[PDB]
């Protein structure tokens, strides 16, 4: 007889039901703890499973070292594992694969493989609102980046350059951080002058003057406040009741609203030209099944484009400024380029003078090389994936995650990777460049290939179309800083170590430098 065994489950079932409370709580945290434990183990065991990062607290996995270290982490299951393995973030499985290898595997997925909008949506869609970017199909992404793009033109930047200088110096001449008219030395933080900044130049340029005029006002709060609600929280928590989520929401609103305000204001009076992205964009957004973008999605996607260049940027530059400051040897050199190309300081700076800066370009390719702002990119997997010369398959329901910027801090494939050398870039200052084949996904030929180790700007169909503005706001920032300013570090201070638990990878604050302007009497016009 075994009958009287399963009597015995039935009673055992019964005195687990009554056990003492202390005991049921005991052991309701016990049993997903040891069944965890074992669940690794025997997980351990498949031959196509990348192997796992062993973790001991259930659904969170490896989420805190990730956060913090996440560069740390990788070198060290790299060391481990070798290139490819898994490991849990937040109730998710991340099959990362470090290298080139990585980057084809994941950036050059094909369209039935992997989405970019699973991963990310809860990211944006709840900050930039409905219908655009990645709350909507991979094909009206292509098409929306097809339509930014036609305000990211050669022509667009020869007329961006001079209102991306008038706004720089005018932030020299009235921002407390400066006023370069009443002051010739001074101490900033760059995370608090590079913000404003960036928003204050990409505003003119991409939006107008209308809403360039708008951040004078209490406005500005609003995308303060839009721009509190961009966190990696989002990634598990993209809503809460708390006020934290009210007020971006609010902001989406309020921004959106403004944006369509202008939108119809400009419609009405006839006053569509080609000024800004938002002419751009009025007189180009529908796609391709004859579906026209609404004013909403239009203002949405103004956010999106608006946010995403306003982070990767002002970290890049703030980047820059920092290893700088302790190295006056390359603010030289960056200088004496500056007076051969702009003889003297007699030329005014314009877009085609910018290209015949190779060094000044060099800086930007080489702190994008050592802080590239976005640490990690994935893809949630949607059919089971073979990883080509393995015996591993990634199923569905898995992410795969990939990190070019930590290939660019590897020695094997940049000398001395630790180390800033914008020389390493001589005669190869393009911002980027396709080693071969092209192929277009529907915004405009880019790179077949992402093998490239240096891959700032990521590469097939979620490539980056932000790249040769992000390089022109950029480049004219620091021309004119450098013509303008020398700078260094207070005394002990060094290059701060990145943080890495926002949306983009920012130096560890108070990141503060000194500035002195290099000609005391020099004076900026203008009324304030
Ligand atoms: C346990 C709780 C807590 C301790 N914890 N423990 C771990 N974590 C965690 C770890 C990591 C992360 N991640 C989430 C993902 N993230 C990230 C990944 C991709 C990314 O951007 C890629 C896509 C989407 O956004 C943009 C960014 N961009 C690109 N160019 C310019 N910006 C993008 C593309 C297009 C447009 Cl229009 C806008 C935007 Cl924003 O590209 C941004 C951040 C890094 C941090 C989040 C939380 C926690 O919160
Ligand atoms: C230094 C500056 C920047 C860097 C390093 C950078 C980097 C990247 C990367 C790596 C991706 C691919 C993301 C992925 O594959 O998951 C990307 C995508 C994108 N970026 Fe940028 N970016 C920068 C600036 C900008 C700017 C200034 C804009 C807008 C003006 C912009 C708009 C976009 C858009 C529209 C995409 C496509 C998203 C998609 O197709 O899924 N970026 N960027």
């Amino acid at each position: 007889i075994v009958g009287e065994a399963l009597e015995y489950v039935n009673i055992g079932l019964s005195h687990f039901l009554a056990l003492p409370l202390a005991q049921r709580i005991s052991l309701i945290i016990i049993i997903p703890f040891i069944y965890n434990i074992v669940w690794q183990l025997l997980y351990s065991l498949r031959k196509d499973r990348p192997p796992l990062v062993f973790y001991w607290i259930p659904w969170v996995g490896s989420a805190v070292v990730y956060w913090m270290k996440p560069y740390e982490f990788f070198e060290e299951c790299q060391k481990k594992y070798g290139d490819i393995f898994s490991f849990v973030l937040l109730g998710r499985v991340m099959t990362v694969y470090l290298g080139p290898k990585g980057h084809e595997f994941v950036f050059n997925a094909k369209l039935a493989d992997v989405s970019a909008e699973a991963a990310y949506a809860h990211l944006t869609t709840p900050v930039f609102g409905k219908g655009v970017i990645y709350d909507c199909p991979n094909s009206r992404l292509m098409e929306q980046k097809k339509f930014v793009k036609g305000a990211l033109t050669k022509e667009a930047f020869k007329s961006y350059v001079p209102l991306i200088a008038e706004e720089v110096y005018k932030y020299f001449r009235d921002s407390k951080n400066f006023r370069l008219n009443e002051r010739t030395t001074g101490t900033i933080d760059v995370m608090v002058t590079q913000p404003e900044m960036t928003i204050f130049t990409a505003s003119r340029s991409l939006l107008g003057k209308e809403m360039r005029a708008k951040l004078d006002t209490d406005f500005a709060y609003l995308y303060s406040d839009l721009d509190k609600g961009f966190t990696p929280i989002n990634f598990v928590f993209p809503n809460l009741p708390l006020e934290h989520y009210r007020k971006r929401d609010h902001a989406q609103k309020a921004i959106s609203g403004t944006y369509m305000s202008l939108i119809k204001e400009r419609r009405k009076n006839n006053d569509i030209q080609d000024r800004d992205l938002i002419d751009s964009l009025m007189k180009n957004s529908t796609y391709k099944d004859g579906v026209k973008m609404t004013d909403q999605e239009i203002a949405n996607l103004l956010i999106g484009v608006l946010m995403g260049g306003q982070h990767t940027s002002a970290a890049t530059s703030a980047w820059i400024l920092l290893h700088l400051a302790e190295r006056p040897d390359v603010q030289q050199e960056l200088y004496e380029e500056q007076m051969r190309v702009l003889d003297g300081g007699k030329k005014e700076l314009t877009y085609d003078l910018l290209q015949e800066m190779p060094l000044l370009n060099q800086t930007i390719k080489e702190t994008l090389r050592m802080h590239h702002p976005l640490h990690s990119l994935f893809r949630k997997v949607m059919k089971d994936m073979h990883v080509p010369n393995t015996s591993y398959v990634i199923p569905a329901g898995y992410h795969v995650l990939v990190s070019p910027g930590y290939t660019h801090l590897r020695d094997e494939y940049f000398p001395n990777a630790h180390q800033f050398n914008i020389h390493r870039w001589n005669n190869d200052s393009a911002s980027s460049y396709s080693v071969g084949e092209e192929v277009d996904y529907g915004f405009g030929a880019i790179s077949k290939g992402v093998s490239s180790p240096y891959l700032p700007f990521g590469g097939g169909r979620h490539r980056c179309i932000g790249e040769h503005f992000a390089y022109c706001q950029l480049g004219v920032l620091m021309s004119i800083f450098i013509r303008t300013l020398k700078w260094h570090y207070p005394e002990g201070k060094t290059v701060p170590p990145p943080d890495f638990t926002s949306m983009v990878t920012l130096p560890t604050g108070p990141a503060k430098i000194i500035w002195e302007k290099r000609n005391p009497e020099q004076k900026i016009g203008g009324r304030h």
